[PDB]
């Protein structure tokens, strides 16, 4: 006595009387604590991740960026709008800020008597 | 020779002398192994997830996509600025690439003459 | 009683003849089941997490936003490109709406 454990329907392993069962992590991904005083276990996840995937139906997030399924893209090599409009978006100041159709709306119309 | 089992100290059941407990995953989000040539069992938080949702204070990221609490936000349906400047936008060469505020300026500037 | 139970090799104890061990989990983020009276125990990710922050690799994202090392940022402060092209834009229609090239040539063709 000599007790049987199974993991995911997996063999018997018999834990017998006198016996031992060690319970560990893998990963600091996922803390389990436990003190000498008391038989308790206390299992958490980490709220610091380190992962390789997300998969959130169409949207996936990896080591490599931000992918929406026919959607846009954030990678290291930049935004890929993903043949979407982007829209709310303050007027550019600056000659490296993005511009709307407000702003060449009003060139246009500058141009064409300018 | 039984023992007394509790989760979230909850659904208390005795593992009787002879008696079978099983440990198993609910998804392949949590991955736990059995190696019962040293009575160990590994629990892990798998590198690749499948999730709904996750909060990060006014950050959430979910099925729809990237969401900054009032602000941009980016999802199929394309990327919404949230009122804001998009900075750091280098010049657009090929048709469907964003437009910087530094070309347009470019384009304002040649009409002078024409 | 007994036999012993450690984690991570640490902490041993030993859950007598007549002993009571409990699992719980440390924060809404882990779920942890027992099948009533059944002794199966079922352990999980919540689908629906609150974290701090998630690293992959160079990708970051925490409390302030998504971040992309040498790449894109995104924030409440709005989007940064990365000193780098946005690509994959349709045309604008509206005020706020971004412009692509294609627009912006055919205004200077028709001047």
């Amino acid at each position: 006595g000599g007790w049987n454990l199974t993991v995911n329907n997996d063999n018997n392993t018999v834990v017998s009387s006198g016996g031992a069962l060690d319970l560990s992590s893998g990963s600091k991904n996922l803390k389990i604590v436990k003190d000498g005083k008391k038989n308790n276990v206390t299992f958490d996840v980490a709220r610091d991740l380190t992962l390789k995937s997300i998969k959130l139906d169409g949207v996936t997030l990896n080591e490599t960026g931000l992918f929406i399924a026919n959607g846009p893209q954030i990678t290291a090599s930049g935004i890929n709008a993903g043949s979407q409009k982007i829209t709310g978006v303050a007027e550019g100041t600056d000659a490296n800020d993005a511009v709307n159709f407000g702003q060449l709306k009003k060139i246009e119309t500058e141009v064409k008597e300018q």
